[PDB]
């Protein structure tokens, strides 16, 4: 899987492992080998939510397969979980989009997952 | 509506109160309220356009619904409008990538929209 | 087509020349004229790909008209190619998402290219 976090947070205050605490989790919840995870955060970001400024974060997760309903409900309780928990960032205040890529449509060491 | 731009304009050029006029005007296109909008600009990017670095923005509008031809161009009209009147970006170097979101495939306050 | 590369690559690692290749490479292999190719690159990036903060990249590939199989293993030998030989990434470190974009999803110019 993929994921990015994009936010106004400044850089400071986003903790040490905090990107290698993003890929354990989303090993555990994907299913997925945490060799093969991939996470981007993007802090001190010009960005609003409802046009405040306050924390906030707009987000993105990308997965062949392992997206629907059920599993993007339980995605989002342990990203904002870790968003509130690590950023002080308010679940409220954060938007994530799913993805389901078609392996066809993913490219990686000079090839597609085709 | 999340509207994302990313940009060669410098830092500096961006006026103040952007991302509220962006907000307002999103919410009165939309017919959204502007509590759930979210804005997010990217200046100052290493980026070109046919082959120059002149000033251009490549840009992306998720919506959950309220997408399809006729609203689109009506979104371009407006967002081409604002980077060129704000950023002097001319519209013939601004691209909007349109997403039309499936309420379930969308996170927020732990939970999806779903 | 429309290319994206962000990466944990330093800025001053990124050749001068680096757009313009992309670009050219891009239309040559694409057979598409270099006017309507734009091309994002995004360094100091902070990432990790399989929980390691060794050079990697995650790049997208939007274009309107589907990409098949073929396409994409050939765009992905290419795009690897050079974010291997240009920014010294291996391939196994590079993800690329690619989009085939409606026309009316495609906002440009104050309107679609619908
Ligand atoms: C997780 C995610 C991916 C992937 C690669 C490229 C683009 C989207 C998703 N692959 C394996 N594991
Ligand atoms: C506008 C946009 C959204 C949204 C949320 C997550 C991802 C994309 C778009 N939600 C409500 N209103
Ligand atoms: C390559 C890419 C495109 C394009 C334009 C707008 C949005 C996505 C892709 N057009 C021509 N050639």
């Amino acid at each position: 899987p993929m994921f990015i976090v994009n936010t106004n947070v400044p850089r400071a205050s986003v903790p040490d492992g905090f990107l290698s605490e993003l890929t354990q989790q989303l090993a555990q919840a994907t299913g997925k080998p945490p060799q093969y995870i991939a996470v981007h955060v993007v802090p001190d970001q010009l960005m609003a939510f409802g046009g405040s400024s306050e924390p906030c974060a707009l987000c993105s997760l990308h997965s062949i397969g392992k997206i629907g309903g059920a599993q993007n409900r339980s995605y989002s309780k342990l990203l904002c979980g870790l968003l509130a928990e690590r950023l002080r960032i308010s679940p409220d205040r954060v938007y994530i989009n799913y993805y389901d890529m078609n392996a066809a449509n993913v490219g990686w060491n000079n090839s597609t997952f085709a």
